[PDB]
């Protein structure tokens, strides 16, 4: 138990505030095909769905002995190790959210008629629109909004490409859990960073495949 | 022997009380196709059956000199590195539960007659049910029952999509001896934690391949 | 926070003046097909556009505790690991540039009446041609241009081919954010030199797959 | 020659009791196929042959400054470093026995009336059945026998699928020969255990590929 | 800056005598194949051609602290890093040569009535034939010449098999810049040896594939 | 210099006898296929042929800093590093034999009238003949004999199978030249042991592929 006073003492000089949300796998699926509901309120298409957040303290590391103190995140694109504290077993799946820590995406989707209508689903925790604009240049604050984390642009818009800059709240979700018996005990996670898991919806839909951008993308894989 | 007597107070100051089963290939295998027997209650149609389990104390290790003190649970999801003795030899395929510890899991089914009549099996040691649901939301305890590790929903969810989390026992498989030669003399172990080996019942079944969720899930390979 | 002014120092210490461009994904696209613009002014065919430049300091390694002091630039052509501060979130794909490092390159073309009309673009900050020739010796100065990063030849040179070196502006594109959660706090970016992402136009075109050059390169892959 | 006095004193210090057979390849091929005889006294069908087996000390170890003091057994199942002394050149396939060690394996077969009047060749060492049993439940001892390492059943037990666990003897076999130019001088071999080369005869045979068991096994590969 | 001084003054205290060439894409590609011209004098069918060549000194080595000091030659053969001072930023694909250093070579080719004409191109800076035959002897020195790096024999030897090795200058070809914001300054160049990018003629041409030898190489590839 | 008289001194303190033997390409070929002759007295059908052996000395070894002293030969079969001076260029495929150490090797032919009356080549350097048999038991002196490195069976033998073991002299050929520009100055060679390159020849041969043995070997690949 010395081992384990250690490590509540880590989490507490080297821990930060996040959100704990306790995921699922969403069941909105198509019997028939296997795939969530698109405009699903729960999953948003994606298949997991979560529970109310709740509040802990999570130390949050990309070198540790247990890894040569090699840098994981430069080994595996988006991965961490996080230690945290918990009334209730942490899963795989789960997401945690850093408040406080703002991380930047780029996207760009062809504007159909049902885009307009449904809104296009960004699937980060939007906070601000750093650029928008079309081939036509900046998209001005009263032709879009952003609501229940879509981008609503103005019907004039239709058939235009919409490039997109934006600022969103830091998650992670789970991949793993590790030193499962060691050890509110501490609780030790591998973890994903969300830019390496979400998927933007296609630029073009097919009514067959859909069109992806033909750009070569300097972002880690 | 004095690298024996400094192992077996490793397993003495370490260890954690564990319970082993002695495993068999389960004889229920159907000649013609060579794959268990769905509902065999030794295997669970797994084709793996276990003798009664017996109490032992094993040490469980992440980090080692002989991984160079790297975490082969990272290098490898669910491998860890079990040390313990015991009066008979351990082998392959073995498995160890450590019943002071629940893990997680999450699973979803698509429930047809079948499941209603004969129950979906969980193939995990389950401790409690922490959430479960169809797309109609909550099932309410009267409407569902945990036997023999299997879910027995009430008819009225024939035809419904049911989503499930648990709490488990943590348990593993053995895959490997180590150390054959060297030293009850202390019995070295390559585990495999239970959540990497157990593949659930698909998601529905076809008369043809059995359809899975179609659903990007982060849980480590 | 003691770890924060460490890293600001080095930054400060180590770190050379660099210019960034905000990068977003440009919507010259073609509805059609996903393509850039050939000629886009943005992206000159690439499909990622930049705003304005801003000046900054960013320490740049190519070693560190992070990667066991090993030579990522070794490990993986083109990589290196920068830190800086900025007032605004670095994004992926965004460009560094280093205006007091100038580098090298090589490229051949095929000049057709197309690109004797509309210039071969070179994609570089172009700085200096250290040389130029066709099969038929040396192109003297009055018979080219360079303008807007593009060979302008004299019509005389129409169904040569042109072959080319420069000198250019170092740049890089970020591939990654690092140390998201840790820490104007420093950002730590994992960056990937220019020459490795920029493809040179095809050596001749068809009208069908264009035709590369036909040649053992042994610049690292 | 004080690398080699080092060396044999080590053998000496740390090596245990173990036997020698020297290998070579049995000359019972089938010319047609290139095929051992399925029944060979002397292979058994392995097409590698033994003559009679001698005693010497070996030491066995899995870490060493040679692997950076990994586990290599943990690197590769199955695999170890054995060091010697011995009047002849031991050679590649060559079998060392640790009489002293018991290791563990299960195997399970379908019995056909061929199975019943030649038994099932085991290919260990056997030196107990801890676990015998069909569908129909135990198989008493009276019901079979254990002849020249065949399982041999009593008829009844035709068409039934028999399970067995077992005791056999610690067995390698040669892989290589390491440090053949330095230094009866010691000789340092690279040990395969038995039990990662020895296939068991397949579950049911085909008159076609024979059926193996459609079970997932966690036994290292 | 104090950095820079310690590698200027290895370059001083290690470095050894070297031409450097200026390197670039050879304009005599065929338009209609992107092949270089076979006897094309500036590259000699291979694509790439220099400028005259330069003195300077360059410390090689194939083990440092950025490399594990692993020995990255073992790692990949004809690898070596390359330190040197120079007036012109030096580039990919840029030739250095040792000229002090004699390395070995050995070929073969069916000898056409082709090659007795135009004489076999050897492509290496040849200083010296150690040896050379045909299935029918040693070849005397008034029955060939070597002349701009090229195997003249007397036409006696048409449609006979010629086997030589040779001694030839040590040169190598840059595949990387490393280091370069780093830092006349320190260039840092990742070399590869002549004799693992050079592809000799083939053993005969077909009028289809060219036929090379069926012999087992263990050169390094 | 000094690195140099280091490096003299380890051969010499560390250097064993060995032979050198001068490699080049066996002109034998023939023009049509690009396979040697199958029994050239240069190369044995092999395509690589010797000149004269010459005596010199040289260090042997499997680990060293530049391989962070893991045992090359374990992590590469039949890998060593050869340290030597000689007063000539020493060249890949050239061959070194350590005359006072015997090497092992199994090997086993179906003996076909052609094998009776052209002997069987074994390639190595034969030094005894430990084991030899047929399906029949063993073969009697009188009955065999080796010549020039072949096995002459007596007539009563064709249409027999004949296993065999042997000792032969340890022997390597030259994989790479090492620190090529570093330093009769010392020479450094990755080493290739014989017995990873020589292929025997086939068990039966077809008049369509040739027959191998179908047999699970445990030598290392
Ligand atoms: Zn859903
Ligand atoms: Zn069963
Ligand atoms: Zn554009
Ligand atoms: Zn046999
Ligand atoms: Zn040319
Ligand atoms: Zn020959």
């Amino acid at each position: 138990e010395f081992d384990t006073i250690d490590m509540i003492r880590f989490i507490n000089d080297r821990g930060i505030k996040v959100l704990w949300e306790e995921a699922y796998f969403c069941p909105c699926l198509n019997p028939d095909t296997g795939h969530p509901r698109v405009d699903c309120p729960r999953c948003h298409g994606k298949g997991i769905a979560y529970l109310p957040p709740k509040e802990t303290i999570m130390a949050i590391q990309s070198q540790e002995k247990g890894t040569n103190q090699l840098d994981i995140g430069i080994l595996d694109t988006g991965t961490a190790i996080g230690t945290t504290q918990l009334e209730k077993r942490i899963s795989y799946r789960d997401r945690f959210t850093v408040p406080e820590v703002l991380m930047p995406q780029q996207m760009i989707y062809f504007v159909n008629k049902d885009r307009i209508k449904k809104g296009i689903p960004l699937y980060y925790d939007v906070k601000e629109i750093t650029y928008i604009a079309t081939q036509d240049g900046t998209v001005y604050e009263e032709d879009y909004e952003i609501k229940n984390n879509r981008l609503y642009l103005n019907e004039k818009y239709e058939n235009h490409t919409v490039t997109l800059k934006i600022l969103m709240t830091l998650r992670y979700v789970v991949s793993d859990i590790l030193k499962e018996s060691r050890y509110n005990l501490p609780q030790k996670l591998l973890l994903k960073r969300e830019d390496v898991i979400v998927l933007q919806d296609p630029y073009k839909v097919n009514d067959e495949e859909d069109l992806e951008i033909q750009v070569d993308d300097p972002k880690a894989s």
